[PDB]
């Protein structure tokens, strides 16, 4: 069946990457497998390929290699993995001044690959700046007349890179580009085509279990006013990771988004303070005792949310491990202690300061709390110690969400702002000094930015958790820069399977 010929194929591309261990085959061999979806399957030797990678690094037992791809294709790869790889090996390209050569101007693989590098540099990296204008300035140019199979490549990188782009649909258009390519490898792009139609059977029979969660619920039938976003939630929590294994862990954060979204709803498009200050505090309590003097909404509400997580952990108590929902509810604890506080500056006219508005948006967008409550299906990396880690809100987690936060708020401050809503970081920017609405949307661009350089620090070596905990802020970060660029995600990534 399938499932035999996917083996076949995964010993057949193991074999050819042990043949190919010394040798720049292996470094593309490792490219392709990573942009085709299947990374995962070759976990503990592609470790091994790049730990000799770097052991034989830094000039120790390294040949001198004039070729731009094969360097910048490796400081990618070493650079996604961990590994502090300086940022020099760019030195030898930059022979005119400060510039780069312009022999490499004609080289469009070079070129993209440099470009692809580029951004995964850090704050303290150099060599990593003027390349993105460089590399910007001659794709452009040799955009219109350059052959059809690259220019796909070079019109889905100049819209955004790796770094910002989500995973899976990367994937998709990645195997969709490269039947096209005459230098392929045929059993790779098989095994990449058989194990998409799997992960996306899975994926599609997930939403199936998910709706009927949401149907059987009694919050679609009462408390009218509620926008459904189930679809927009499981996509959000599709693209956070994709592994099978993490498949129970996609189930239980799921159907808690869809109430901390219902929640946001709540405190800001309507309800009055009073009304809204007796909500946080029976959050806060966590009893049903306290649903008794309650509205009949954030009853039934709360309620469903007090029901949701008792059923999760009945669920985490079979393998002795319900005590991971005791850090659930303290995270929904500090988020209903921001939403109390941006309805407050509603009802009072009043402009928070810059400082504290971000300071207090980073945990009203909830990228806080879908990092604690992700942990919940991964089996042996949720340790007390990785839920404290993330209770305590790390750089990693503030990183993330400042993206959030400060995209939306540029593109949704025009529909609220209408009626009775908390200020925007726009409005709230341009209290201080005088900013004009475009003026200070750059100004709200360019921290976005330093943002992304500072979440691509914290997932080096220097590491309190593991890889696979820490990975996830990047995923987050990633997937608003999708939705501010739907029907196409589901119709292509869910519906229409590759051939
Ligand atoms: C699918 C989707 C968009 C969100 C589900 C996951 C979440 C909660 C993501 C982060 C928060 C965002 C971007 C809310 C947009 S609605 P808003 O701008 O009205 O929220 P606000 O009141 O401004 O915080
Ligand atoms: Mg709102
Ligand atoms: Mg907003």
């Amino acid at each position: 069946s399938t499932k035999q010929r996917a083996e076949m194929l995964k010993q057949e591309v193991k074999k050819m990457l042990h043949d190919v261990s010394g040798s720049l085959q292996e470094l593309n061999l490792i490219n392709e497998i990573q942009r085709l979806g299947v990374a995962y399957h070759f976990e503990a030797e592609i470790s091994n390929a790049l730990e000799r990678i770097y052991n034989r690094e830094k000039n120790e037992n390294g040949i001198n290699d004039c070729d731009l791809h094969a360097v910048a294709l490796r400081f990618r790869l070493l650079r996604q993995h961990g590994y502090n790889v300086s940022s020099d090996v760019f030195k030898k390209f930059k022979d005119e001044n400060g510039e780069f050569e312009a022999r490499f101007r004609n080289d469009v693989r070079g070129l993209l690959s440099l470009y692809e590098a580029a951004y995964f540099g850090t704050q303290e990296d150099g060599h990593l700046d003027e390349a993105i204008a460089f590399t910007t300035k001659h794709l452009k140019s040799l955009l219109p007349h350059l052959s059809s199979p690259l220019s796909d490549l070079v019109k889905l990188a100049l819209d955004l890179p790796l770094l910002k782009r989500i995973e899976r649909l990367q994937s998709k258009h990645f195997i969709s580009i490269y039947q096209q390519d005459e230098d392929r490898n045929n059993v790779l792009l098989e095994f990449a085509k058989i194990d998409f139609n799997i992960l996306q059977a899975l994926h599609r029979k997930e939403l199936n279990e998910i709706t009927r969660w949401w149907n059987e619920s009694d919050l679609p039938r009462k408390l009218p006013f509620i926008r459904d976003r189930l679809v927009e939630c499981y996509i959000w929590m599709l693209e956070l990771y994709y592994e099978p294994q993490y498949s129970q862990s996609r189930r239980m954060t799921t159907i808690l988004l869809i109430l901390t979204s219902s929640m946001d709803d709540i405190y800001d498009v309507y309800g009055k303070l009073e009304e809204l200050e007796r909500y946080t505090v029976a959050v806060e309590r966590w009893e049903r005792e306290a649903l008794d003097q309650l509205p009949d909404y954030m009853r039934v509400h709360l309620g469903v949310l007090l029901t949701v997580v008792e059923n999760f952990e009945d669920e985490l108590g079979k393998e002795g491990k319900s005590f991971h929902l005791a850090y659930v509810k303290k995270a929904f604890a500090e988020l209903t202690k921001a939403y109390i506080k941006e309805a407050r500056w509603a009802n009072a006219e009043h402009v928070p300061a810059l400082e504290e508005y971000v300071d207090n948006a980073v945990v009203s967008s909830a990228y806080p709390l879908i990092t604690t409550m992700s942990l919940l299906g991964m089996g042996k990396v949720a340790t007390k110690e990785a839920f404290e880690w993330t209770i305590s809100l790390p750089n990693a987690v503030r990183q993330c969400s400042m993206i959030c936060r400060l995209v939306n708020d540029i593109m949704s401050n025009q529909s609220e702002q209408e009626r009775v809503h908390v200020a925007s970081a726009v409005q709230c920017c341009m209290k201080e000094f005088s900013t004009t609405y475009e003026e200070a949307c750059k100004i709200l661009q360019e921290k976005i930015a330093r943002a992304w350089k500072d979440l691509n620090k914290e997932c080096l070596h220097p590491i309190p958790v593991s890889l696979e905990l820490i990975r996830r802020p990047l995923n987050l970060a990633r997937a608003i820069e999708f939705y501010y660029q739907i029907k196409d995600y589901i119709t292509m990534l869910l519906v229409e399977p590759a051939v």
